[PDB]
């Protein structure tokens, strides 16, 4: 019983660095975070910000989730994220990732008490 909230931390938080300073980054990180145990996860996003900052988004701009739910919120300022996308030559269990860096607003879905993120919906 890993909590969705802990699951969110494992899958999307990386405060430890302020930017994906490497092209290794995704390869390492996707494997490190167990996003390659069942299969190659096609796409994952990592957020280079404090946990409190990312949790604070849960009381920022309420916006429609991609699945039609009302429990998504958009960051007021941009955040340092790193998109990991799976390449063509990625074959499980040799999962390989094109690292990509940007500053975009994030959008997350929150739920629970305390009200915290359990899902990364999009960057904008
Ligand atoms: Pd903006």
């Amino acid at each position: 019983k890993e909590t969705a909230a802990a699951k969110f931390e494992r899958q999307h938080m990386d405060s430890s660095t302020s930017a994906a300073s490497s092209s290794n980054y995704c390869n390492q990180m996707m494997k490190s975070r167990n996003l390659t145990k069942d299969r190659c996860k096609p796409v994952n996003t990592f957020v280079h910000e404090s946990l409190a900052d990312v949790q604070a988004v849960c009381s920022q701009k309420n916006v429609a989730c991609k699945n039609g739910q009302t429990n998504c919120y958009q960051s007021y300022s941009t955040m340092s994220i790193t998109d990991c996308r799976e390449t063509g030559s990625s074959k499980y269990p040799n999962c390989a990732y094109k690292t990509t860096q940007a500053n975009k607003h994030i959008i997350v879905a929150c739920e629970g008490n305390p009200y915290v993120p359990v899902h990364f919906d999009a960057s904008v």
